[PDB]
């Protein structure tokens, strides 16, 4: 699925991301835009043996198990294929675990580089 920004905002809000650990909803929508272009099926297969999965481009070394990545920790306790679902719940729950495991949103390079310090509310502006 490729989400619209307002539809993704509403789905993320239903799952408690607005103000999760002090990150407003627009931050999460912005991260998804620049990680995956709102595409639940996105993958980026890296040269280091790992792969980034789904709408939030969660990596298979620390966070999910794809079976094929050296150094697997599987800290979200999920197969990486669960992060390619059309519904966002597994990606949201794993994103919350990423923050809960010592990280800010700085764990996402696209967030740091394209959302941090910007008008993130533009991504929810005008949404019902
Ligand atoms: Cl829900
Ligand atoms: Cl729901
Ligand atoms: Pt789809
Ligand atoms: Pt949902
Ligand atoms: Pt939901
Ligand atoms: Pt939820
Ligand atoms: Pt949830
Ligand atoms: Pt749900």
């Amino acid at each position: 699925k490729v989400f619209g920004r307002c539809e993704l905002a509403a789905a993320m809000k239903r799952h408690g991301l607005d103000n999760y650990r002090g990150y407003s909803l627009g931050n999460w929508v912005c991260a998804a835009k620049f990680e995956s272009n709102f595409n639940t099926q996105a993958t980026n297969r890296n040269t280091d043996g790992s792969t980034d999965y789904g709408i939030l481009q969660i990596n298979s070394r620390w966070w999910c198990n794809d079976g094929r990545t050296p150094g697997s920790r599987n800290l979200c306790n999920i197969p990486c294929s669960a992060l390619l679902s059309s519904d966002i719940t597994a990606s949201v729950n794993c994103a919350k675990k990423i923050v809960s495991d010592g990280n800010g949103m700085n764990a996402w390079v696209a967030w740091r580089n394209r959302c941090k310090g910007t008008d993130v509310q533009a991504w929810i502006r005008g949404c019902r």
